[PDB]
């Protein structure tokens, strides 16, 4: 959750 | 009254910033793929098109701001964002725009070229006659031009905007009408906004001139560059850009806009 | 808000 | 094209799901 809240969209895009 | 379009050959078209950007900043599809339609059945009947172009500047705001969004920690799109810098937007929503206006004419069979020129850059002299010899060649092979003042490299008291720059350039290129797109419909004796106003058909300055009022625009700096393009030649046209065909009832004659003509007094 | 954030999506986060 | 979509289209408790 930390990662899901420190994270950009372009991330969640990447695995 | 407007009995020159029997002779009409070089036109200059400006279309402002609330003909080509709809709701968000995106394009106004519908709009610009007309206008451009009939920017190329014009130049295919023979008539020399001028075109000088805005709203830049919005899809800028549009493209960066998403970028920014893209580019942003979930929880970090709630904190202040930044305004995106206005030189920044210029240059990429120039980009877009230009792409697709290339995209548009390419589908409709005309050449168009970038012709990119900054305003401060007009007083030196050997420009003065480049312009006019490549604007020449340009238009001998039936090409489009897209003029436009650069924003992103760049350097108020006077206000040298757009207006000014199709003015002056038409002064330069020795047109023959300035059509000035807008979203209104033509001059008017106040706001649009109430009832207690009028159409102008025509613009003389002592019946309609200090009575009227005014209002990184607006008509307080329109009609200022439409006196001066006037008076040179050039008689000007204010008409509404939504209407499709307002550029084909404009060129048959009809009585279509607001005439700022310099013999006017006759009229 | 954060509350609201959470329940949002990156489409809306958008205008 | 469509992973692209989908991610537009979602809650950021769903992306954690
Ligand atoms: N007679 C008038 N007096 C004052 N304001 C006017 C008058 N007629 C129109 N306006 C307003 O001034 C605005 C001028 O827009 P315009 O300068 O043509 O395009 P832009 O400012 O988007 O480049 C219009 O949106 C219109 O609402
Ligand atoms: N590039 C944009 C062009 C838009 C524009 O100039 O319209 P105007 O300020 O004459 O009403 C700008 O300089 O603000």
């Amino acid at each position: 959750y930390r990662q899901l809240v420190n994270s950009s969209f372009a991330d969640l895009q990447k695995p």
